[PDB]
């Protein structure tokens, strides 16, 4: 079934995978260089092991797509998946005691969980205070999009590639990349989701993620959907039918917190994936909004807590 | 054998590769993302069915690793494998009949072969025709070891990897990037060789290659030598012993001249593949010359004239 890979890489993992520590003390288990394959045509690559939330998704993805890295968008549709960092560095910047909320966030969860929907709100309506503080700068939307050249000017990767999709369909050459080399010694998040590329082949679309490291059991089951979801929404602006996703990490991981967690869903059977309906008299994916993508018949297992 | 996965892309690709032209008239055959694995414990990946000049390779590989785009040090060394795009921006700058010398090179072959020594001896001793002609510029000794900024400084990515290797094996963060996307849009190559990463296993440092392209016949074999040669040089240099090579490509292709010359390697059985030594008390992979690189038992089928 579509979604094998996903569980195939979380057995390779408990079973064969590596021990090591991390940056935090909590451990690791991990694989050098795993590909996954996932067909397009036979459905969409959402898990039915686990509800993974579309919504959030999609409206992450349109963010980036719209090239904008500030929190608000995200917010204004419900979505707090990257409040975290900007929280972050709002609570040391000269103007704030919630230093090193994180490694006891689970120890308090009523002053933070409060004191993050306080900075929550002034972002939601206070423009002088989000230009500061609900801007992360440097990601995906800047990459994608804005690239900061050397001669001080901006460049849209995404936007070329996609009129070079439509130009050379048969181009090696149709790469996106989140690595900028000037900017990942001193930086927020060193992309993780470091490059793709497109490839043309009779008709269907297909695309390739880099990925340098993944958690497995919270960040991959997100990154496969996003991808998809790009990969579908360029078909569409193209006129291309739907290729292969291939999904290739340097680095993937579980933290030994989730042994357990992965486990249970081990047991679990996959089930008829679903389908993408998109607005078809639309193909401009820079502005799109919510409802221009369905997803149909999506039956999943229950959330697995975390 | 070690050699195998070399020879299981080149049937993949004929049997089931698909068509369509090329930047010339001549076809190719092609798959997107397909993975390589070669456990450098068990030898060294160089085609014993097909003799592969690992004289060049060197030269080729300490020449980027000097941080040098200059084709000198690879003339010194007997090595004309980058002549071609020097001699070529030479024959259009204000200052040169040998206009597409490429589309008719094989139809003349006298003073080319001649026109094209000529450049070549000119740039062996002339500083100032050298340092103008003899130049690259934007190729992997740069993007490797002197990265551009933007408040123009330059970068070595690769020694503070290295140092990095050194300091925090197990960092998800080891990357190295040849694409920059200021340059691409207008450039002699866009990188072949993508981008590439460390990683670090009990002991065993691993590396893995993003290749957006490839022409299996002709470069591939090359490719997977440097890369390995790459992976000892560093481990080498870390005081660790040799992982997998971990090669992946976007689009990995055969163009339609070369469909025999594969065919028939393809009838040739693999040897056992041979050894590296490497000078045991040197440690700065850096300052490296020819003779610190030794390959034991090299048993090549006949090179294949191409
Ligand atoms: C604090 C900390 C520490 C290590 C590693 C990450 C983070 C973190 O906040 N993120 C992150 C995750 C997602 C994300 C989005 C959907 C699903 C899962 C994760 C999006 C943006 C992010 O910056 C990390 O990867
Ligand atoms: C003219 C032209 C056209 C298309 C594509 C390439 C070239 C070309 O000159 N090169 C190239 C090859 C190698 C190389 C090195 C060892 C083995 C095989 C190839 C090294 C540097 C190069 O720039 C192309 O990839
Ligand atoms: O979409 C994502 C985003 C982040 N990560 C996580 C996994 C790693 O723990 C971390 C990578 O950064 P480093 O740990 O390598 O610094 O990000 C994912 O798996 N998927
Ligand atoms: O080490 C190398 C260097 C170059 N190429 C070739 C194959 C492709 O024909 C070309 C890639 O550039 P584009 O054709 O995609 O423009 O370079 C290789 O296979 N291996």
């Amino acid at each position: 079934m579509l979604e094998q890979p996903y569980l195939d890489l979380a057995k390779k993992v408990l079973d064969e995978g590596h021990f090591k520590p991390d940056r935090t003390h909590t451990g690791t288990y991990s694989i050098f260089g795993h590909q996954m394959r996932f067909d397009l045509s036979k459905g969409f690559p959402l898990l039915t092991t686990k509800k993974v939330p579309f919504g959030l998704i999609k409206s992450e993805l349109l963010w980036f797509l719209h090239g904008d890295t500030n929190i608000r968008f995200l917010l204004q549709h419900r979505n707090h998946i990257w409040d975290e960092w900007a929280f972050e560095k709002w609570v040391k910047s000269d103007e704030y005691d919630m230093t090193d909320f994180g490694h006891r966030s689970q120890k308090f969860a009523a002053v933070y969980h409060e004191e993050m929907a306080k900075f929550d709100d002034r972002v939601l309506h206070d423009d002088a205070f989000a230009a500061k503080y609900g801007d992360l700068g440097l990601v995906y939307g800047s990459q994608w999009r804005a690239w900061h050249t050397s001669k001080g000017d901006t460049i849209d990767q995404l936007g070329d590639v996609i009129e070079q999709i439509k130009t050379h369909p048969y181009s090696r050459r149709l790469i996106v990349s989140a690595w900028n080399p000037e900017d990942v010694p001193t930086m927020a998040l060193p992309p993780c989701h470091t490059l793709y590329q497109f490839y043309v082949n009779d008709g269907k679309l297909s695309l390739q993620l880099y990925q340098r490291s993944a958690d497995i059991f919270l960040g991959v089951p997100f990154n496969i959907a996003s991808y998809a979801l790009l990969t579908h929404l360029v078909a569409h602006e193209c006129g291309l039918e739907v290729g292969e996703f291939i999904h290739t990490f340097g680095d993937a991981h579980l933290y030994v917190n989730h042994l357990d967690q992965i486990k249970e869903q081990l047991s679990r059977t996959p089930r008829p994936a679903p389908t993408l309906q998109l607005n078809p008299d639309k193909h401009d994916i820079f502005d799109f909004d919510m409802k221009d993508i369905k997803l149909l018949n999506y039956d999943p297992y229950p959330a697995i807590k975390a």
